[PDB]
């Protein structure tokens, strides 16, 4: 059978981890025999920097990316990682399903790859070992970051110093004090134990985590039409159920380490989120002409 690798850098328990497996029980139940789907969850086939490499050696068939690690391919991906762009996940998923939203789908298309859709992790919350309720209260912090020139810049703007880091190295890098703080969707925080690293958990709701599912094109287009035709149905399939569920599944995770009794989560009142955002929404300005002054301009048309 054709054989389809899925790696990730997630744990099982989470949107991202539930798809890759979704994907795999619905494929093989549909090409029996024809189709076998292999996931490999936590970075135990290939962890952050090195999976773009693999799938298109072709040493794996699909991965699905932080939309924020993508700079070193496209520039228009970096419009995801904006804090403070998107109002609400409706607007998130109202510029992803717009026409400027699905062309983004082949922003990668002269580096072979294919875009399936996009999956809908959460937005992001900080988190670090002081209460962090207003911008000064992160002056002089050590914050991971994904791979994202943008996500450095935000940090930058409130005086904290970022350290880019691959995701399986985080909870180390927090426990060894090489950073103090982060910023992560719930079931990030939770299925890396980094409330038991973290006390204090603000609630900032600040940035999208979401991912763009992406395949090798020179594999993705060499397969019968018929499997393929089976294998994008099921992957759109996969999406909806997929987007349905993931701030439920935050939330589980949200209570998870409320129960886990490490942590302390901090609530922004509407005027402190302000003072966060006056803060980090400038930072947009660093990146217009890279991203697009227009597309950005869209993405704040989905916010109504
Ligand atoms: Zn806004
Ligand atoms: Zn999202
Ligand atoms: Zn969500
Ligand atoms: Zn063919």
């Amino acid at each position: 059978p054709i054989v389809i690798k899925f790696s990730h850098v997630v744990a099982e328990h989470t949107p991202k981890g539930q798809g890759a497996l979704l994907f795999k029980k619905l494929v093989e139940e549909r090409l029996p025999g024809k189709v076998k789907v292999e996931v490999y969850p936590n970075s135990s086939l290939f962890g952050d920097g090195k999976e773009m490499e693999a799938l298109l050696l072709g040493d794996v068939q699909i991965i699905a990316p932080s939309l924020a690690k993508f700079e070193q391919y496209t520039k228009k991906l970096q419009i995801f990682d904006l804090p403070f762009l998107f109002d609400n996940i409706q607007a998130v998923d109202r510029f992803q399903q717009s026409p400027q939203g699905k062309e983004l789908l082949t922003s990668m298309q002269d580096k072979g790859i294919t875009g399936l859709g996009y999956w809908h992790n959460g937005m992001k919350q900080l988190s670090a070992n002081k209460p962090l309720r207003e911008p000064k209260d992160a002056r002089g912090l050590k914050f991971r970051v994904q791979a994202s020139k943008v996500l450095e810049e935000q940090f930058k703007a409130v005086r904290a110093n970022p350290r880019k880091m691959s995701f399986a190295e985080v909870y180390q890098g927090l426990q060894t004090g090489v950073v103090n703080g982060t910023e992560n969707p719930w079931s990030n925080i939770y299925s890396q134990k980094m409330h038991e690293v973290q006390k204090y958990i603000t609630e900032s709701d600040h940035g999208v985590l979401d991912y763009m599912v992406i395949t090798n094109t020179k594999f993705w287009n060499g397969l019968p039409e018929d499997v393929r035709g089976v294998l994008a149905k099921t992957m759109d399939e996969v999406t909806v159920e997929v987007n349905k569920q993931a701030e439920a599944l935050n939330q589980g995770d949200k209570q998870r380490i409320v129960e886990a009794k490490t942590s302390e989560i901090i609530e922004l009142t509407p005027e402190q989120r302000a003072e966060w955002r006056k803060a980090m929404q400038p930072v947009w300005k660093k990146f217009e002409g890279e991203i697009g002054a227009d597309l950005i301009k869209a993405a704040e048309a989905a916010n109504q």
